[PDB]
C-alpha cells in the first residue's frame, strides 16, 4: 500500500526475475544446502532478553528513503566487528540495492567478519530470495505484513523454516499485528515505529501494540532509537529487542555509540 512500498515491490519482481534467468532455483537450492550453519538468530536475542539485557540488532546500512546517504566511508567487515565489540547480538545488513544502495556481498563480508547471527534486511516476495537469502548465509529473513497477503506470507515463513531460516514478521498496526500472530508462529515479531507512508517516527507505535503481544512471542522494536531516553523508555516498558541503524551509521565508531546507547 504505501508508495515508496508498491514502488520498491514492483522493482523487487523485475531483480528476481532477473536473476532467476542466469541462477535457477534448483542451483540456489545447491547452494542453500551447501552454506554454514545458521547462527541462530533467534536464539541470541531471547537469551539476553530473557535476562532483561539489551537485545540489539545492529545495522549495516549505507543509504535509505526517509534519509539519503547515511554513511560515507561504508565497509561492511570493519562495522561489522565493531558492531560486535560494542555488544551487538545480531547483525541487519541491508542487500536491497536500488533504494538502500546496499548488497549480497556486504551481508557474506559482514557476516564473515564477526561471529553473530545476521539478518537478510530486503524485501521478500518469492521463495526464490528466500532460498537465496540461505545460499548467501544469512540467518534469518524479514516477511513485512505491509507486503504481503497472509498465504504469501505464510509460504515464505515456510520456505525460509525449510531452509534453516529464522523469520522476523514486521507490522506497523494492530490489524497488521493479529494477521501476523494468526499466520505465523515466530517468536520474533517486530514492530516498525517508521510510518512508511509519511516516514514520521512515533516509539508509541510500538508501546501501543505491547497489550496484544503474546508473552510466547518477543517484541523487536524497530526504527526511531536516536538517544538514551528512547532506550530508556522500551526498557522500562520491558522491551528488550531493538533493530537500529542510522544512530549507528552517523557514528565514527559504530559499536562505540551501540555500547553508549545501551551499555552504560
Ligand atoms: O528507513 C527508511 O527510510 C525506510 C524506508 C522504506 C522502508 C523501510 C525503511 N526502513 C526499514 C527499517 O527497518 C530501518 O532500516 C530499521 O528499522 C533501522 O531504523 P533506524 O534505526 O535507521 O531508524
Amino acid at each position: 500500500v504505501p508508495t515508496v512500498l508498491q514502488k520498491i515491490l514492483a522493482r523487487k519482481a523485475e531483480e528476481v526475475a532477473e536473476r532467476r534467468a542466469r541462477v535457477n532455483l534448483a542451483e540456489v537450492e545447491r547452494l542453500a544446502r551447501s552454506a554454514d550453519a545458521p547462527r541462530g538468530f533467534a536464539n541470541a536475542l531471547l537469551e539476553r532478553a530473557k535476562r532483561k539485557e539489551p537485545a540489539v540488532i545492529a545495522e549495516i546500512k549505507k543509504a535509505s528513503p526517509s534519509k539519503g546517504v547515511l554513511r560515507e566511508h561504508f565497509v561492511p567487515a570493519e562495522i561489522a566487528r565493531s558492531y560486535e565489540a560494542g555488544g551487538a547480538a545480531c547483525l541487519s545488513v541491508l542487500t536491497d540495492v536500488d533504494f538502500f544502495q546496499g548488497a549480497d556481498a556486504y551481508l557474506k563480508e559482514a557476516r564473515a567478519a564477526c561471529a553473530l547471527p545476521v539478518i537478510r534486511k530486503d524485501f521478500m516476495i518469492d521463495p526464490y530470495q528466500i532460498v537465496e537469502a540461505r545460499a548467501i548465509g544469512a540467518d534469518c529473513i524479514l516477511l513485512i505484513v505491509s507486503a504481503l497477503d497472509d498465504v504469501l506470507m505464510a509460504e515464505l515463513a515456510a520456505t525460509a523454516k525449510s531452509v534453516g531460516l529464522d523469520v522476523l514478521v514486521e507490522v506497523h498496526d494492530g490489524t497488521e499485528l493479529e494477521r501476523a500472530l494468526k499466520t505465523l508462529d515466530t517468536p520474533l515479531v517486530g514492530i516498525n515505529n517508521r510510518n512508511l507512508h509519511t516516514f514520521e517516527v512515533s516509539l508509541e507505535t510500538t508501546l501501543d501494540l505491547l497489550p496484544e503481544i503474546p508473552r510466547d512471542r518477543l517484541v523487536v522494536t524497530e526504527s526511531g532509537i536516536l538517544n538514551r531516553a528512547d532506550v530508556e523508555l522500551m526498557e522500562v516498558s520491558e522491551v528488550y529487542a531493538f533493530l537500529v541503524g542510522e544512530a549507528f551509521m552517523r557514528a565514527d565508531d559504530p559499536g562505540l555509540e551501540l555500547k553508549r546507547l545501551f551499555f552504560q
